[PDB]
């Protein structure tokens, strides 16, 4: 009769010999009473939390124990490109790839998950994700809650879907490399909407939009406030308070929520104006967890001020790079039709025959004309330098959560429009969606064209069928 609990995941931290073992495999969960065949990290679903320090550096090995290759991408890791994890990040199924990650970046929740060639969207969809929890000195002052699992809890929200037998219903099709795959069913830390019993005060909330495609938005049942103190690259240097949540695919924010005696309550989504993504039961405010008040005290405090963020530099003198994304009108055109007819007029609320390769939505989509080439990066960034990177999504409607590997950047201008305060400070991930974005990006570290980073769409569907550039990183202006 009852809820199940959230889920805990491991916090995992170095032995003495300085290693964190990772073990791909496959497994099974039950949702709805059914079986279905799951991947995971450290068991059946999803995975642990690597815990990291920075100024530190730890082995990670991995194991791949499918039958398949995948890559392992440390998701708003400031890190070579060597250990970054991309496409040619390559695994063979049986076999280990061991990494060593310097860690030289504030306190942040990142994560971890597959980006291999083409197939990122099926693995990510079949369970691969974990996380990470960079700490720092600045950060264990300010004494946030830091009880995990207690009062600092993971939220990892994913959506999926199941055919009658109960598996996971993954395709990428016409569908799908349009508007993404989204589901009917909400999973977070992979339970239905579990309860998590949390103390008297501040409960600070990790939240991860695991979507495929499906964007977020976090809200409270009765309208208590959600108090956000960091982004994927960090804190902010002070706490925003909003009613409201947005966050796109691959995002994180952790907030803190006020937590009384008596008064249960739910962290819900809200209908987003995505197209797909307003169809029942999403129409509608869904339940992501139940929060369950205990009559105990909670230590952790919300400071006034958390961290110094530096002024946005000059913009004068530095190098501009333009990424257009684009989408086959005719795929584009067709994938959207699909979805209309499946659901009518839902499908947008709140907004035949082999022709050959040549009209192969499985490259589609496109960055700079060109369909995604692992042979080739598109360009050498620089080394040490900030570059001004323009990111455009006019010629289509489909939101593009742009994810930029090897950095967390600076948004000049989002969508159009200057950053809303609590994604002003550190970011891996940029919304595009019919207009123009701006980014201030620095490369601390090195990428050979043998382990190239990414620049890429993060609705899964996308990247898969080509919205992806590889760049490399090598030094800084040789010039004057």
């Amino acid at each position: 009769a009852e809820r199940p609990t959230l889920p805990i995941p491991d916090l995992l931290t170095t032995d003495a010999r300085n290693r964190i073992q990772l073990t791909i495999g496959a497994g099974q969960s039950t949702f709805g009473g059914k079986t279905a065949t799951t991947w995971g990290y450290n068991g059946n679903l999803l995975g642990p939390a690597v815990k990291l320090q920075r100024g530190k550096a730890v082995t990670v090995d991995i194991y791949n124990q499918l039958t398949e290759e995948t890559t392992l991408h440390w998701h708003g890791l400031e890190v070579p490109g060597e250990v970054d994890g991309g496409p040619q990040g390559i695994i063979p199924p049986g076999g280990k790839r061991s990494v060593t990650l310097n860690v030289d970046q504030p306190a942040a929740t990142c994560w971890f998950h597959p980006h291999q060639h083409g197939k990122t969207g099926r693995q990510v969809a079949m369970g691969l994700a974990g996380l990470v929890v960079i700490e720092d000195d600045e950060i264990l002052k300010l004494m946030l809650p830091k009880q995990w699992g207690i009062d600092d809890v993971p939220v990892i929200v994913q959506d999926k879907k199941f055919s009658a037998d109960g598996q996971i219903d993954y395709q990428l099709d016409v569908m799908t490399a349009a508007v993404g795959w989204f589901g009917d069913t909400l999973l977070t830390n992979g339970a239905i909407y579990p309860q998590h019993a949390a103390p008297r005060g501040w409960l600070r909330l990790r939240l991860l939009n695991g979507c495929n495609a499906r964007s977020l938005n976090f809200a409270t049942s009765d309208n208590r406030p959600l108090y956000v103190i960091a982004s994927d690259g960090g804190l902010l240097p002070e706490p925003v308070k909003v009613s409201e949540l947005p966050v796109l695919m691959g995002e994180r924010f952790e907030v803190l929520v006020e937590v009384n005696d008596n008064k249960p309550f739910d962290l819900v989504t809200l209908p987003v104006s995505q197209m797909g993504m307003a169809i029942a039961p999403f129409d509608k405010p869904h339940p992501v967890m139940r929060i369950q008040p205990i009559a105990i005290s909670a230590s952790g405090a919300l400071p006034d001020t958390l961290s110094s963020l530096p002024a946005l530099p000059s913009l004068e003198g530095l190098t501009v790079r333009k990424l257009q994304l684009s989408m086959d009108p005719m795929l584009d055109m067709m994938g959207m039709q699909m979805l209309m007819e499946k659901y009518g007029d839902q499908a947008m609320a709140g907004m035949h025959m082999n022709h050959g390769g040549k009209f192969d939505f499985h490259h589609a989509n496109k960055i700079n004309g060109q369909a995604f080439d692992m042979n080739k990066p598109m360009f050498a960034a620089a080394k040490g330098q900030y570059e001004r990177w323009v990111i455009s999504g006019v010629g289509d409607m489909m939101l593009h959560p742009f994810h930029i590997h090897g950095t967390q950047f600076r948004i000049l201008s989002e969508n159009g429009k200057p950053p809303a305060a609590h994604r002003a400070g550190w970011k891996d991930t940029v919304k595009v969606e019919g207009n123009v974005s701006e980014v201030l990006v620095k490369f601390n570290h090195d990428a050979p064209k043998e382990h190239a980073y990414m620049a890429h769409c993060h609705l899964l569907e996308h990247e898969d069928t080509g919205m992806m550039l590889g760049f490399t990183v090598l030094q800084g202006d040789h010039g004057l």
